[PDB]
Parts: C-alpha cells; structure tokens; sequence
C-alpha cells in the first residue's frame, strides 16, 4: 500500500462541488485528515477498551489521577459578545428553506445540523455548505413553487455548525483507500468557507460538537481546531465550541472536557434520548441497570436532575454555559389549540431556568416566543446564569447519576417505539433525518432510545408489566401488528410508495441482533448513494 497524503472522491463534480471543493478547500481538508485521522481511529479503539471494562464489571465513576484539575480554580479562556445571550436556540437541518426560517425565528442562535437532524447523502452535506456560505454572507434565498420568497430578515440569529459525531464516515472521501472522519468533512468546509466573513462581522466560526465520551477526545478537538486557527494566523480560541453531554462516559468527565478545550470550549448541554441511549448502551451487560418505558424517563428523575444539576455547577464553575434541553413540539397554527402543548413547554423550561441554565432548545419557530418568555421573566435583565453556582447542592456521585428510575415496561410504550423508530427510519433512507411523527420533530436519537431500550429487554430476558416475557418473537409479531397501524394512520397511498419495507427490516435487524450495535446510522448509512 502507499505512503499517499492525499485525498480521493467518489463522486463526479458538478456545479456545487466545485463551489465547495476548491483546490484551497481540498488542500486545507487534507491537511487536517492526515494530520488528526491516525489518533481519530485511535480514540475509537480507547472507546472499545474503555466499554470492555465496564461490561466486565466496573462502573464508571470520576476520574482520580486528574483530582488536581477539578479542585483547582481557573476559567475558559472566554465568550465573544455574541454569545453571551443564548437563551433560546433552534435546531434544525441545512436544507436552504430551513435555514433561513430558523435564522429569522425570535432566537438567539440556530445550530444549522450535518449531525442527527441530518441523512447524510452527499447532495445534501454539499448544499448544506453551500447554503450555510450564503447565509453567512447574507444573501441566501428561497423561492418555492407558489412564487413565495424566502430571505433574512435584518439581524439574524447566529450561527452555529453541528458536525457529524467522531464514529461517522464520510465515505464520498478517502485517505488510504478509507472513509474519512466527517467530523473533520463538516468542520472543514464550514471553517474554511466562512471564517473570514463569520469574523468580519462580529460574528466567528462556532461549531457545536455530538457524543463526545471523554477528555482525550476533546483534546483531540483542540488540536484540529488549533491547526486551523495557525492555518490562517488566527489567534488562539478565535473557535467557539459548544458541546453536548450526551453520552454516559462524558458526565463523569465534564470538567476535564472543558479543561482540555478551555481556550475553544463556551457550554456544555444537557439532553435527553441520546444521553439515556448511552445509559443502556454503557451499561448493557448489568441486569440491574434496565430502564422502564423510556417515554417515563423524564427529566425530573433522580439520575437526571443530577446529571442536569451537576452540568450546570461545573460548567458555572468554569465561566461557561450550561444548555438545557430540548422542546420538539410542533404547535398548531391555531393558537387555540395549542394551550396543552404550551403548558408542557412552559413548565420545562421554567424547571430549566430555575436550576440554573443559560439557555435552551426548540426543534420549531412557534414555539420561540412561549419559550423566549420564561427565560427573559426568569433572567429579567441578566443576559445568562453565569452567576448561579449551586454551591448549596450536596456533591453528585456516581452511585446517584447511575440510579435506574422507577417506571413500568409497557406493551403500550414498547408498541409506541417500534412505531416511531419505523416511521423515523422510513425518512432516514429516504433522505429526511428531521421527522414530524405524533406531533414532534424527531431526530435519530429518539430512534436510537426505542430500539436500545427494546434491545436491552430481549437481553436481560425482561417481561412487560402484563407479564408478557420480551423475546425476538414477541418484538417480531408486534413489528408486523404496528407496521398495519402505520399503514392505517398513513392511508395506502403514503404506505405503499414509502419505503416501510426497508425500514421495519433495519429496525429488525438492529433490535434483534445478539451484540448491541452503537448506532444505527452505521447500517443505515449503506442504503445512502
Ligand atoms: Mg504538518
Ligand atoms: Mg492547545
Ligand atoms: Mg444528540
């Protein structure tokens, strides 16, 4: 095999590929794949030690050897100015329609997503970069069909690029005959396309970073982002990351995270499905760690008010941000039919701002200013809760953030999660990784909690609350019974030219397999062009 330190692409280039993979751009990437992919595949590999441990027996707790940075003051090296009032994000796809509704909701950021929102198809991360340069430099437009057009409004949101999570191929482009880190796809092009006119505004390049499990892996973070700031003779920490805790590993590793990116880092976030999809994953093999429906998994729990509680002090501790969670309703057009929804919504976030967070999450446009109205009550005239320490809360353990809740396993919510999981995949392969299902914008990781948790019932030979013993089988014939719902719900015409075949046998094939698969993006990702 040869020495190459050059790249090869898969697909032929038209007219957007020749937008975005400029000689320049193309060199800069490889570059950084060179450079950074070699300790990529080994931080993938610490991944598999790490997890052997635990499914031999040991849980995991904090880190002892690094004692010395946890109880040691210092800081992030800092904020820029527009990133200090972050109180409400949306979230959502690099479709170009998309992208400029969310810059010109009542928000203060848009987090435009190559990550779980997203299917990758090559088109489809393509004209993300494109559409994200335009709406950089202000001049991205959308006429749709009826003669409608789309452009933004004066002082849009900021910006922010989610990348794809470290385990994610891009497989378009290889180095050494080997899919390359889209990690480093999506930071690249993002970063070289835009940070000349993202700083000459007032703005910078700012990503936000998925599924991080530990410190190192944060390092590795600084490194890139350190090459691409001397790259263009930027100073240090002209990158802004914001990263989410969303896996098991990484709560118990949050202030060394921040350390290791403290020239780069400004928050952390708490969530939900991807973080109690870690949960079973991380403790697949303990029979005393299995979660009840996971729609029962709450917030509120013990196990997860301590890890929001413990977010949101070490974050604080350090002078950066601590995001809640997010709120993925789709409200009506009729306000007057939305006051159940807007209920929920009020009351999650007043229980977010109340524990301290900077700022939280939608998924859609209307609910921005229900959710914009209980943080500016709650701060008044703070632009965050920077100041809030929690320093009355007794210290967090282990033995607390690994505390299974109480709750039922329900043939009601296990049907409901084959019915989601479906119809979610279903979008998947066809392109959509955003997914209105039951009155909620899904991404992958509300398919990953459903078929995980299922998985781990099969595994530990768990029965329903009616008694019902969860095995392949029984998973199978309810496949089959809820596929006809679907069909039911949807009507013929929606059901017969989807692609529901496809999808219920992924999900079969993830849900019944005897080893735990760690995402379902990867299988799904071969039915991608
Ligand atoms: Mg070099
Ligand atoms: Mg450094
Ligand atoms: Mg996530």
């Amino acid at each position: 095999a040869t020495t190459t330190d050059e790249l090869a692409f898969t697909r032929p280039y038209g007219e957007q590929e020749k937008q975005i993979l400029t000689a320049e751009a193309v060199e800069f990437l490889t570059e950084l794949v060179t450079h950074f992919t070699p300790q990529r595949n080994k931080l993938l590999a610490a991944r598999i030690q790490q997890q052997q441990d635990i499914d031999n027996g040991t849980l995991p707790d904090f880190i002892s050897e690094t004692a010395s940075i946890r109880d040691a003051d210092w800081k992030i090296r800092g904020i820029p100015a527009d990133l200090e009032d972050r109180r409400v994000e949306i979230t959502g796809p690099v479709e170009r329609k998309m992208v400029i509704n969310a810059l010109n909701a009542n928000v203060k950021v848009f987090m435009a997503d190559f990550e779980d929102s997203l299917a990758p198809d090559w088109n489809k991360v393509i004209d993300g970069q494109i559409n994200l340069r335009d709406a950089v430099n202000g001049t991205i437009s959308y006429t749709n069909e009826a003669g409608k057009i789309y452009q933004l409004k004066p002082n849009p949101a900021v910006l922010i690029c989610r990348v794809r999570g470290l385990h994610l191929p891009e497989k378009h482009v290889t180095w050494r005959g080997e899919a390359i880190p889209g990690s480093l796809f999506d930071f690249a092009l993002y970063f070289f396309h835009n940070y000349q006119a993202l700083l000459a505004k007032g703005s910078g390049p700012y990503f936000y970073l998925p599924k991080t499990q530990s410190w190192q892996e944060a390092a590795w973070w600084s490194e890139v982002f350190s090459y691409a700031e001397d790259r263009f003779n930027l100073p240090r920490g002209t990158i802004k990351a914001t990263l989410l805790i969303e896996t098991l590993p990484a709560v118990f590793q949050m202030d060394e995270i921040l350390h290791a990116l403290r020239d780069h880092i400004v928050g952390l976030n708490c969530g939900r499905w991807d973080y109690i999809f870690s949960y079973i994953k991380t403790l697949k093999n303990y029979p005393d760690r299995v979660l009840p429906d996971r729609q029962a998994v709450t917030m509120d729990k013990p196990f997860l008010n301590a890890y929001s509680r413990l977010l949101i002090k070490t974050c604080h501790k350090r002078g950066a941000f601590a995001m809640g969670g997010m709120a993925a309703f789709i409200p009506s057009k009729d306000e007057e039919h939305n006051n159940q929804v807007l209920n929920k919504v009020k009351a999650d976030k007043s229980l977010e701002a109340n524990n301290g967070h900077d700022g939280t999450w939608i998924a859609h446009p209307g609910l921005a200013d229900t959710a914009m109205a209980v943080f500016n009550d709650i701060l008044g005239s703070r632009k965050n809760q920077l100041e809030v320490m929690r320093e009355q809360d007794a210290p967090i353990t282990a033995d607390q953030l690994l505390a299974p809740c109480d709750g039922e396993r329900t043939e009601e919510g296990m049907r409901a999660n084959i019915r989601v999981a479906v119809q979610y995949i279903e979008a998947w392969i066809s392109g959509n990784g955003c997914v209105p299902i039951y009155g909620l914008m899904e991404d992958a990781a509300t398919a990953e909690i459903s078929r995980t948790s299922i998985w781990q019932w099969i595994h530990h030979q768990k029965t329903l609350s009616n008694g019902k013993p969860v095995t392949k089988a029984l998973f199978r014939q309810m496949l089959g019974e809820e596929m006809k719902v679907i069909a039911s719900e949807l009507g013929e015409e929606r059901f017969s030219q989807g692609r529901f075949d496809d999808a219920a046998r992924l999900m079969e094939q993830i849900t019944t397999s005897d080893e735990l698969i760690d995402f379902l993006t990867l299988p799904g990702y071969r039915l991608l062009a």
